[PDB]
């Protein structure tokens, strides 16, 4: 379990590429057919009203924008929202992404905004997309990559003597394998029929209190290190990892107790032919 795994760190931040995600669609680029649009799995809305204030009023006149979630909690927030931001042709309903009940070839535009690592069943949401997708339609979804975490445990463990192997930041993620690696949903999305495939990493500033950073480590090494150690290397030095570490934490970020730290997600798009 990493810091993207954790809902603590990450609930803050899938604000911010909403509107990467919105841009990336290319759904405010002018078209000939009206836009039927679904948010799906929207939480609190946070792309329809992006949509809402992206697009120009010609193209709302003409559009259906669906808002779909499966916490009702979270419908009547933005029913609320949508009425005070003025959202035009809105709806609000529940929709499971597993099982939408969404016609067949219906939707221009779909957007999945933090929701494949979030559904019990990734695949079964993906070809639900697919299904409900017109053709020309365009899937669009924002998923978690990692938090850039590597080089900080690794500029603690450079202090150690014996020049230690450690991953990379590329490397640890591929030890995870999902939603969380471009070549994944690059060939998951072509399996299904989608063309036109594009996943860009999309990096945000963020930061960890010194305290918790800590403790995330401490919960990974345990698996991370015998990997990476021989024996004997293990036996040096293991035991005192965890000391060298918040030694170089007060070190380094103690004056405001923060972990400055960049969170990367991945903005997919593919077109149903
Ligand atoms: C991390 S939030 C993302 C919310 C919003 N899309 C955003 O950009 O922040 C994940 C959302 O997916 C919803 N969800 C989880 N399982 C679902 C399912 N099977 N069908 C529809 N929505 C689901 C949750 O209710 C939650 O609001
Ligand atoms: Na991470």
């Amino acid at each position: 379990k990493s810091f993207v795994d954790r809902y603590k760190y990450t609930e803050k931040l899938t604000g911010l590429y909403a509107q990467t995600l919105v841009d990336y669609s290319g759904v405010a680029n002018t078209s000939q057919k009206p836009l039927i649009v679904l948010d799906n799995a929207c939480g609190i809305g946070a792309v329809s009203s992006v949509l809402n204030h992206t697009l120009q009023d010609e193209a709302k006149k003409t559009w259906k924008l669906t808002c779909g979630d499966l916490s009702e909690g979270m419908l009547e927030t933005t029913k609320r929202r949508l009425q005070d931001e003025g959202w035009v042709n809105a709806e609000t309903k529940i929709v499971n992404a597993l099982d939408t009940g969404l016609p067949d070839g219906h939707y221009t535009h779909v957007f999945v905004a933090f929701g494949f690592q979030s559904f019990p069943d990734a695949n079964a949401a993906l070809k639900e997309c697919f299904r409900i997708l017109a053709s020309g339609g365009i899937l669009a979804s924002s998923t978690w990559q990692n938090f850039n975490w590597i080089p900080i445990m690794k500029a603690a463990i450079e202090t150690i003597p014996g020049n230690l192997p450690f991953p990379t930041q590329k490397e640890f993620i591929a030890l995870n394998a999902g939603w969380d690696s471009e070549s994944y949903i690059q060939s998951e999305l072509e399996k299904l029929g989608f063309r036109d495939v594009k996943v860009i990493p999309v990096p945000k500033e963020t930061s960890i209190p010194i305290d918790e950073f800590f403790e995330v480590c401490m919960m990974i090494i345990p698996y991370l290190l015998p990997k990476f150690w021989t024996e004997e290397q293990r036996e040096s030095h293991e035991k005192d990892v965890p000391m060298v570490l918040r030694q170089y934490l007060q070190d380094t970020y103690g004056a405001n107790g923060q972990v400055p730290l960049e969170a990367v997600a991945l903005i997919t798009t593919g077109l149903k032919p």
